[PDB]
């Protein structure tokens, strides 16, 4: 044989203990770790289907919707976003994009690649979107879909949602909202706020492992997707196939792909946990924790990047990089000396911020103390 | 709130004990179950990268290649196939497809959706491809890529590979081979047999959980992908991004998507296991087990669908449905009475066969006895 057994693979796997307090992913509670260690069942068994049904009721609970076209995407954040755009937007269609952070910029890049006409409302890191600025774009471009980042995890901004669905619907437009970094950590009502496509990721405030995502489509969305001239560029993400398998339509579930069974075990449990807590409890926890953290960081003499407290994402706090420090020094000092993961910026916010993450079980005063103690020592030990 | 906590989510998760002896997925050994229950690390940490490096050496070992453009796809089988086709085939390009089973038919459907000219060499269930039939197509259509199903898990056929790479290369063509149902269970040498794109799935003979896949690209493939006029229709599967992150190129690893960390733990271990066994041992085990099973099924008076024993896939055995039975009766009887999953057909083979799966740790005489005992009782108890 050409290749011989890799010598590094012949030692036993060993992973460190890290406290993950960056934008994502998050640490796992015991129940979700327990689910990840279970044995396999038939990917198309009665028992697997029952689990998928329970997961759907769960996504309906956290999204606050009754859309029967609700299901899990076998992929990360990007994969739910991509599934949204490749099933909704045909080549030529007009797409209006709130590019307030990396997430809008990505939604742009996808849009361009599948041949949409892409209308970028660039706002500098920290900025948000006013209903009028939306209708001024809506008037200028007459799009079929508006993408809005709810929890902008690259800028620590909480986008206001109220009204925008009723605005978009007047102009015949569809509302797509990125709630990957917001779901479970701030108020969100899909049906009530008139959202057409809502997606979220497992690895954020739900505390499940990365590589699944949540998506729900309103009836209006469903129509646009179920009366395309062409087929979507993706077969893996084709909604008509996915919808069928997950049991959304009238036809019996036909084999599309193989779903990530053990991940669905974990995701199920993550949804059972926030079910047991209750949504408004979870929003309380994250709102208070966030409040505490900004207090402590303010004491250290650090500055919160988002100045208006009504626009600060509870789940991901941006902190202006203190003048005269190498951000990478701080970030490295923290993990090295305290085994805590924090991040720098991302996209427009690259170099400008530090990012701190409070997500689900991880959103405790304990962890805020820890990250504040760690940032203390770093600030007085990193060169100036 | 609109929706209240689902009452089914408020009971504790419980899953049955099934022996999975269908085409896929397979049961997990203890080490892979142990890995799935571990705690999370930073998705972009030094430690996560070291694991990804070890997984790459592993895919190089089982694929038998030194292609430095080798990596995991964050998706199932279809996702590796789709990633192959959307990065290699530009709209208009000529694509020659060995449609001997469902897998070719799917490769067709993808091909059509991304705007390739799709040349379907339909052969009836059980058939394979002769080097001449390939060069007669190669002469007729002058394709940029030929897709060949190695282990045709819908028909139980083992496609001969030897020569075809040297054939395709003469015509400037690229060879793409679907080794999802063959890797680890029959001889396969990527470099030596001159394969340009080879992919496989985790949930088959490697005994890892579904939702990752393995892919490797030769230099020739790399060139075609790294000199496209257009961008691929997919951002999630864009090879230039994936290659970078996984550490294949010269640039430092930039954030694309979040990789399924806990799955990569499991996949790593699945590769460490077949590393410890050794490839030719694993091929021995599956060849013998397969041999035993055909003996036992022959005794029950059942007929093997693939008549030439040199063309029978060791990992997935097709069995002609016995005259005068409802296949679904047998399949249902087996799971109900013996807790064993077997399958019927799929695509062209739908209704025509029963499928039995011997994959990795599951490919033992014990399990062949069990499935043979179970099929015994079914045959004498199902109506005629
Ligand atoms: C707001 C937001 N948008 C998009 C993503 C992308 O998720 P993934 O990298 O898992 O695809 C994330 C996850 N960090 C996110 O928080
Ligand atoms: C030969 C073959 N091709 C394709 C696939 C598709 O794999 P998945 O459903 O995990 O995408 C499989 C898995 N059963 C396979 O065995």
């Amino acid at each position: 044989l050409l290749v011989t057994p890799p010598k590094a693979l012949l030692k036993p796997l060993s992973i460190p203990n890290q406290l993950l307090l960056g934008p994502g992913p998050s640490n796992l509670p015991p129940r979700i770790m327990a689910a990840g260690g279970l044995q396999m069942i038939g990917s198309m068994s009665k028992d697997m289907y029952q689990i998928m049904d329970e997961i759907k009721e769960g996504i309906q609970y956290v999204f606050q919707t009754r859309n029967p076209l609700t299901l899990v995407i076998s992929g990360s954040g990007h994969c739910a976003l991509e599934a949204a755009l490749v099933n909704v937007l045909e080549p030529g269609d007009s797409f209006l994009v709130g590019a307030n952070g990396i997430w809008g910029q990505r939604a742009v890049d996808i849009g361009e690649r599948i041949g949409a006409r892409v209308h970028p409302m660039t706002k500098d890191p920290g900025g948000h979107y006013t209903l009028q600025e939306v209708e001024e774009g809506l008037a200028q471009h007459k799009p079929v879909l508006l993408f809005l980042t709810h929890g902008e995890s690259s800028t620590g901004v909480l986008q206001p949602l109220d009204g925008f669905g009723e605005l978009c619907h007047r102009y015949k437009c569809l509302l797509l909202v990125d709630s990957v970094a917001s779901l479970g950590g701030t108020p969100l009502y899909m049906d009530r706020q008139g959202i057409d496509i809502l997606y979220s990721g497992s690895q954020k405030a739900l505390n499940a492992p990365p590589g699944t995502s949540l998506i729900s489509f309103s009836d209006k969305a469903k129509k646009k997707m179920y009366s395309r001239k062409t087929k979507p560029f993706s077969f893996y993400l084709d909604i008509k196939w996915l919808a069928n398998f997950w049991g959304c339509d009238d036809q019996p579930r036909m084999y599309h792909h193989t779903i990530p069974v053990i991940s669905l075990y974990s995701l199920r449990e993550s949804l059972a946990l926030i079910a047991e807590q209750g949504l408004e409890n979870s929003w309380r926890q994250h709102r208070e924790a966030a409040a505490y953290l900004h207090g402590r960081l303010q004491a250290l003499g650090l500055q919160l990047f988002v100045k208006d407290p009504a626009l600060r994402l509870p789940t991901v706090t941006t902190v202006a990089v203190p003048a005269g420090y190498d951000w990478r020094d701080i970030v490295s000092y923290v993990i090295d000396h305290f085994d805590i993961e924090i991040m720098g910026g991302l996209g427009p916010s690259t170099g400008k911020v530090l990012r701190i993450g409070l997500l689900g079980c991880n959103a405790t005063r304990e962890n805020v103390d820890r990250v504040t103690e760690a940032l203390r020592a770093a600030l007085q030990h990193c060169p100036k």
